DNA sequence: CATTAGA
DNA sequence: TCTAATG
């Protein structure tokens, strides 16, 4: 946690390089394991041969860690680092539609610049297009303060629409978070689970309410279960508008909420932990239901969930407010 | 790890 | 169809 650091980080640095500007799939898997170990590992690493004695731990990660420990650097890292190129693919992928492959793509073509971009905006799609768009909006985050006014305006349509509709504000914000990065709503609707048959209309009608009221300002992708867009809250009496922030809402068979409104709700820790839990407890959870565990080995059959409590219960465990559920 | 776009 | 990109 701070003893292995350096050797971490760099090694992640290393990871993250090859899968990114390289297209070198296993060299960064394979720095990643280490990375891995190598952070679990309890005592001091004096020295790649101690390292080295590490699964995953090759002559050539050893390699790396004595220049490590050695000097205060790793000229690998110093030249990436350097390097314009790779510079560049790590920033065009901040633009959110561009992804690895598209990175090098467009380099290769030599558009690495912001401005590239947009003097090319035909190079783009459309999700591409909006990502470019809203570059900053999209980088910045969103104050709670917001996540509250965009909740309750959220919940309104839905409301409006079909009085049936149930939709809750998932992640760290639904967490007590004083910010977070973007708006995830869980929606489902009785009329809708496991077997009857969908009606992506069910999602389409709410999508369209927001539209319509302009909440929604733009579509990044709309399926029947998952929308995935763009969001901006009434610019007030003027001198301040709002900016333009990512939102999802997504279709989810009411017998199957809780355990998904649990588990997007995390943290990755809490979750972690009570599903860890639930094993002991003889159970099995996923991002979807909870089943009961069978000596055999495994075992299925979905437990009925109504609330957040009744997984709960089902652990045996102590009610968690979502405020505390930070681990 | 599943859903969407796209080509 | 596959392949990329989000989460
Ligand atoms: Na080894
Ligand atoms: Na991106």
């Amino acid at each position: 946690e701070t003893l292995n650091g350096g050797i971490t980080d760099m090694l992640t640095e290393l990871a993250n390089f090859e899968k990114n500007v390289s297209q070198a799939i296993h060299k960064y898997n394979a720095y990643r394991k280490a990375a891995s170990v190598i952070a679990k590992y309890p005592h001091k690493i004096k020295s790649g041969a101690e390292a080295k004695k590490l699964p995953g731990v090759g002559t050539k990660i050893a390699e790396k860690i004595d220049e490590f420990l050695a000097t205060g650097k790793l000229r690998k890292l110093e030249k990436i680092r350097q390097d314009d190129t790779s510079s560049s693919i790590n920033f065009l992928t901040r633009v959110s539609g561009i992804g690895p492959s598209a990175a090098r793509k467009f380099v290769d073509e030599g558009i690495k610049t912001l401005e590239d971009l947009r003097k090319n905006e035909d190079k783009l799609n459309h999700h591409q297009r909006i990502g470019l768009k809203y570059f900053g909006d999209f980088e910045k985050r969103i104050p709670r303060e917001e996540m509250l006014q965009m909740q309750d305006i959220v919940l309104n349509e839905v409301k409006k629409v079909d009085s049936e509709y149930i939709a809750t504000v998932c992640g760290s914000f639904r967490r007590g978070a004083e910010s977070s990065g973007d708006m995830d709503v869980l929606l489902t609707h009785p009329s809708f689970t496991s077997e009857s048959t969908k009606q992506p209309k069910l999602l389409h009608q709410v999508v369209e309410q927001l539209q319509k009221v302009h909440f929604i300002t733009d579509t990044l992708s709309k399926g029947e279960t998952k929308f995935m867009g763009v969001c901006q809250l009434p610019s007030k009496n003027d001198e301040k508008e709002y900016p333009h922030r990512r939102i999802d809402i997504r279709l989810i068979p009411k017998d199957q909420y809780y355990c998904g409104v649990l588990y997007f709700t995390g943290s990755d820790i809490f979750n972690k932990n009570m599903r860890a839990h639930a094993l002991e407890k003889g159970f099995t959870i996923n991002e979807y239901t909870i089943r009961p565990l069978g000596v055999t080995g495994v075992a299925g059959e979905p437990l009925p969930v109504d609330s957040e409590k009744d997984i709960f219960d089902y652990i045996q465990w102590k009610y968690r407010e979502p405020k505390d559920r930070s681990e």
